[PDB]
DNA sequence: AAAGACTCTT
DNA sequence: AAAGACTCTT
């Protein structure tokens, strides 16, 4: 399936190759720092053309967004335009690791709001997240002595709302927040959401604060007792 | 100076992609967080070649989310520390965010590498730029596309070109003025020295509700200096 | 505008 | 944890 074929790429391109740094077209090489902020931008470009590659075997358009649209990817076959797959690129660094999910507050809420396309044309999202371990100019005939900022980067493909948390990822900034738990757990699917309308409800529902949220509920067994009361 | 020096390599140094170990070549894309991410890693090198020229030393953060991007300094001289923050924006009158104003600014060892008060300059490089699906391989650099036509940099002090409206609302930043990038070039501000700038923004309140009551701009925040504050 | 969209620390 | 640190658009 197209699934298990950009698995099965994504994870092989990741065993055969290491980004080096950025190059200029006079062939000067530089260097990649520490900033999760620039690995981030590194593992949304290398997947770029492999998603690409993958979808167009199996007959899907690929868009990109347009500034602050989710999500990084839109799939979708030509024939049947209300069926489309997001796919967005999450990255973070090590042991149990996080992700934030992107907003609570946007198209989830509002179908067409910061959306490349209104959110109810989307039948699946999903999730392809980087875990990295944190560890002069250069030319061509140098690049394997170039160092690296990172070591043993992992990749997985999973549905959000499978890898989706009770607890919010950021403040400020609305973010959803993954469940907390080792790598295996993300590429086997062990959430804490029954169902996908579940998860949807569970996030059209949190609120901004915990003040407000004292009231209604924090986690998820407050909010399945909530449902069960009659909200 | 070490100044002028590093606006003179900045203005003398095209990215066209990321390059893996095994020399293939994945183009750029046109996303927002990919250009300042870009224009940081191609200025790091010069940064360090000029300030070894001088005699300082340059140390990035080791925790994320700490100003600056490069704090230059010699050993010998540690409360004359410079502060060096890459800002980007794009054009098709630019404006850039230049950090917060609830961090640092307000608080000494908030945020920061080194407290506030060990720094005697805060410059901005700021870099303006004018805005494929395959790899490419070493032979083919001069046919990659590049998501950006033209780009201009600039080197200047954070306050003279501080603006007096919040860059932005949620991240409580500081706007820049709005202008063309040549009065960014030559310091074209409205703040009248370093001090006030400084005074401004540590008192600058996040919402219009609080504002309104107190300051919005320089010239109400003049007046409420007049009142007493 | 002014407010709120788009990973990490303490 | 929850809250608040780190360029663009509505």
């Amino acid at each position: 399936s197209l699934r298990s074929d950009l698995i099965n790429a994504l994870y092989d391109e990741n065993q055969k190759y290491d980004v080096c740094g950025i190059i200029s077209a006079e062939g000067k090489i530089y260097p990649l720092g520490s900033d999760t902020k620039v690995l981030s931008t590194i593992f949304e470009l290398f997947s770029r053309p492999i998603i690409n590659k993958i979808a167009e075997k199996h007959g899907y358009i690929v868009e990109e967004p347009q500034q602050n649209h989710y999500p990084d990817f839109t799939l979708y076959k030509p024939s049947e335009p209300n069926k489309k797959i997001a796919i967005d690129i999450k990255t973070t660094y090590t042991e149990k690791i996080k992700f934030t999910l992107g907003g609570y507050t946007s198209f989830i809420r509002n179908n067409t709001k910061n959306i490349v396309y209104p959110f109810d044309q989307y039948i699946a999202h999903w999730i392809i997240g980087y875990v990295y371990t944190r560890v002069k100019t250069y030319n061509i005939n140098e690049l394997n002595e170039i160092p690296k900022p990172y070591k043993g980067v992992k990749v997985f493909l999973q549905d959000k709302w499978v890898i989706a948390g009770d607890l919010a990822g950021s403040g400020n900034t609305t973010n959803i927040g993954s469940i907390h738990a080792h790598y295996k757990d993300f590429v086997e699917g062990k959430g804490i959401f029954d169902s996908e309308d579940e998860f949807l409800d569970y996030w059209r529902n949190y609120e901004r604060t915990s003040q407000l949220r004292n009231d209604k509920y924090n986690n998820i067994s407050e909010y399945r007792n909530w449902i069960y009361r009659g909200r």
